[PDB]
């Protein structure tokens, strides 16, 4: 039910999420060295997706192929296959790492921005979705033909989808037409041209619509050379298709067929223009694409339109940013709280040390520390509120020129390393504290203003379009 | 070459070692909770044996089956198959953990007792062999029919093999006959009886010898009921063998055939004694076992005899214990060294703290600590040698009533946690120090005496026979 359909929010299925999540836990970053695919697969089979290494590896592979993804999620190094059906190399040879943009899908995963469900054995947690900043469903697409739960969302240009997102934000009552002012149609990683423009306008407007993808080919004088073919077509099975058609003479009349596709480009050489047109009608040089935009929305299958899909992303970015803000705020209080005790501890080290050196056990030193309030040394002007945790009891913290330690704050002091008593290490705790105060006020400034919150989302999208946005590939006629 | 043959020392192949090693790294202990097989398999596929999950799982499975191993290496919980060819459950359902005795195979693995080779990607190390205290080759056996590199070593009774080992130790010039005084023959986990006693005496004496394993069966008055069959036979394929023989009338004359094998025991019911004897000669109720004792010795294939195999174990236990002793000794010096600085640091905390609280950075506090010798407080009688590391330079340590700190010892002091300044935490470092002195002298006492070293090995073997030795299964006529 859920394995078949992708989640509108992140555009992935359980597998994809598991694969990428595992890579994230492995510190398998784009800035770090590559890792053997085996390392990741085995980590996934044993912790998230225990369903045969072959399946998982095929997932890792497809996310690495430049002809499968408009914006690859996995940076693969080695034989990951080709447009001619070439199967990838073994997992113990290929090397991979999270693509630059994949980190954007799991950006803030840590900051309690998404819900986490249990894995097969209940020992590990896995995000329900990814706190993505990238509109992955549209951008990379999603296919599948299951029990009534089929989908067929084509890829799109990030720059275009972002502008579409921004537009929606600037005016919620925007039409599908105004939306198409930025997103004219799909954008395939390989494919060259889409003729039927109305199929797009229909697909976007209602979620469904057949479109036609054709190969970018031309004649030269005598010879028809195809530079780029339709999305998802096997170049090999196309040369062969043409071959067994020229043999049976189905295709009027062809001379010699030769695949001169090198590394720099592609060359499907076939030896006037009447040959090319009659070829399109009988070969894979032109393919239909029944756009079926079905995905998991609110934990339920839905035929969503362009706007529905964009609206779904933006609302996710709303939740994420908010949940991130709430976290950063709590994290901020908790640290400033630990810093207060530490600052206080170091302002009266001599009486602190005296208590410790005479207390037999650490537990006893812990009791003596919280047993009586402490004098605020030079930190009197620093502590003089909102930096205190919403869970802290009022009997703790600075009450009347004296500091009342919690049982925890005492342990922090007790865990203090001698080196932290030096001049430098001391300031770092005081400076950090002062930074937090500026930071919490900012996060509150954000949580309060529903405008400042949306302005945070906007800036993120404009940032992704800059560092990740690229040129359009598929041409629309 | 090496995949085909087992290593005389531990009796495992690269796979087995990898599987068990991974379990060890996973803390997948017998005293801890079970883990899903998937967890272990995936850990092995990604770090040690990246050759398909199916293969690895089959390994984990075979080491769990009571009918496959005389002393199981893996404690499996679930459907791990049966004597009727029943395949094990999926890896995501079965639960496993290192068997009590498996820890004995990897006992002291940590103490630099064995060499470590690189894995497929050079990111992980794997032991060349296991620092086993169990004569695994003989005890659990090893089969394989490869390119001229075939082997067929049957299982044995631990108690018996241990006594054999002890005997060898007590008199190196012991004969194969004197050895057979303890190890009369193989001991199968399932199998019931071995007739040909000379085949054993021949196999042990030269490494090769055919033996005959028969089923323990009897008649009842009319019906022949087999309680236990030969080692490695599929009970199902045996019932069927008999069936298609009574059908073709190959087997004189049989009434009804019924497999009443429940959970408590086994019942191959077939409905005088002439039936049973004629059955043995034409069925699997009796099987030959061409004992071929070939294993990896000194990194080379060898047809070893009983003694050669036992001698190989004992010599391994010699190396291991020695290498363990050398490690424990170096570890001991290094700790006492760190303790000396800590003891000295706490005997003059006030001048230590003063230096730290005034030194801006930890690096500067580090320079000031090693810049000048320190007074030995109450620790003057404790430090007053062999506890000093064989690598330490003579310009460090107590030289003339003053202590010269190393750059390291200073960092230890700097990393000291405030809680360590209490009364209790202080003694623990002083007591630990005093214990080490007794310990190093003991380890030296061991390294010096070639008798005390062998006496350590003996005691280990007698210990394994007690806690792991059990009764004999296969009967020898």
């Amino acid at each position: 039910v859920g394995r078949a359909l992708p989640d509108v929010r992140d555009g992935l299925k359980p597998v994809h999420r598991r694969v990428l999540y595992a890579m994230n836990v492995l510190g398998n970053d784009w800035n770090k060295a590559y890792k053997k695919s085996a390392r990741v697969v085995g980590d996934v089979i044993g912790k998230y997706h225990p369903h045969g290494d072959s399946a998982v590896y095929d997932t890792i592979v497809r996310m690495a192929q430049p002809f499968s993804l408009r914006y690859m999620l996995v940076d693969g190094q080695g034989n990951f296959g080709s447009i001619d059906g070439d199967s990838a190399a073994a997992m113990r040879y290929t090397e991979i790492r999270l693509a630059k943009i994949a980190h954007e899908l799991m950006a803030d995963l840590e900051k309690e921005t998404v819900d986490f469900v249990d894995n097969y054995d209940g020992t590990e947690k896995i995000p329900d979705v990814m706190p993505t900043k990238i509109p992955n469903l549209l951008v990379n697409g999603s296919s599948g033909i299951a029990v009534g739960m089929a989908t067929n969302i084509p890829p799109h240009n990030l720059t275009e989808v972002i502008n579409g997102c921004l537009a929606y934000i600037d005016d919620e009552d925007i039409s599908i037409e105004g939306l198409m002012e930025h997103i004219p149609g799909p954008d395939f990683p390989t494919a060259a041209i889409i003729n039927g423009r109305r199929g797009i306008e229909e697909a976007y407007r209602t979620g469904r619509g057949k479109v036609y993808i054709r190969a970018r080919a031309e004649v030269e004088v005598e010879t028809i050379i195809v530079h780029e073919i339709p999305y998802q077509v096997n170049k090999a099975r196309l040369i062969e298709k043409i071959a067994e058609l020229v043999k049976e003479k189905r295709v009027e009349g062809i001379s010699a067929l030769r695949d001169e596709s090198d590394k720099d480009g592609m060359r499907i050489v076939i030896e006037g223009e009447v040959v090319l047109n009659n070829l399109y009608s009988q070969t894979q040089l032109q393919v239909s694409f029944g756009i079926n935009m079905v995905a998991l929305h609110h934990g339920q299958p839905k035929i969503m339109n362009l706007k529905d899909i964009i609206a779904a992303f933006v609302r996710h970015r709303r939740e994420v940013v908010t949940r991130r803000t709430i976290f950063e705020l709590r994290k901020a209080r908790d640290r400033a709280h630990i810093l207060e005790a530490l600052a206080v501890a170091l302002a009266n080290i001599d009486p602190i040390i005296e208590l410790i050196r005479h207390a037999p056990t650490p537990a006893e030193a812990k009791t003596a520390l919280v047993a009586n309030p402490w004098q605020l040394g030079n930190v009197a002007a620093m502590l003089e509120d909102a930096a205190r945790p919403e869970w802290l009891e009022p009997e703790f913290g600075v009450r009347d020129g004296l500091y009342y330690l919690t049982e925890q704050q005492a342990q922090a002091i007790l865990d203090l390393r001698l080196q932290k008593l030096t001049g430098l290490e001391h300031e770092k705790l005081l400076d950090e504290y002062k930074e937090l105060l500026d930071q919490i006020a900012e996060l509150l400034r954000i949580l309060g203003s529903a405008d400042r919150l949306m302005e945070v989302i906007r800036e993120e999208l404009e940032l992704v379009r800059e560092q990740f946005g690229d040129k359009r590939r598929t041409e629309i006629t």
